[PDB]
């Protein structure tokens, strides 16, 4: 089973936002946790769209990550329907054009995220 990961954003104006989603690829692409690793945009015309970049995609099963802190409509409405997917919040399993896509929780309420704020002063690394 070849397994994609997809991470999405939206935020994107904002001075060196895709160069960090890009540094979050890279280290992912070279931890071998995937086979393969994109990035991708919500909303109007920053390409590629998610829909895009899971056609491009030559994996079994991808997984959709919204690297969101809020829980939105980008999330619960905007995603979902760009795949064709339930709308609304939580975990969502389907197919998008025959391929397996899980659409997953936004990672702002994770606690990785509590604790990259408690190393931002810590700075253990």
């Amino acid at each position: 089973m070849r397994r994609g990961l997809v991470i999405v954003g939206h935020g994107s104006q904002l001075n060196h936002y895709r160069e960090v989603m890009e540094l979050h690829r890279k280290r992912i692409e070279e931890s071998g946790a995937f086979d393969e690793v994109k990035i991708a945009f919500a909303a109007r015309k920053r390409r590629p769209m998610p829909d895009e970049a899971i056609r491009e995609m030559n994996c079994d099963i991808i997984y959709v990550v919204p690297l969101f802190i809020s829980y939105g409509l980008h999330v619960t409405e905007d995603l979902p329907d760009l795949l064709g997917f339930p709308r609304g919040r939580g975990i969502k399993e389907g197919e998008f054009e025959g391929k397996k896509v899980v659409i997953c929780e936004p990672i702002g309420e994770d606690y990785f995220v509590t604790y990259a704020i408690l190393n931002s002063v810590f700075r253990i690394g």
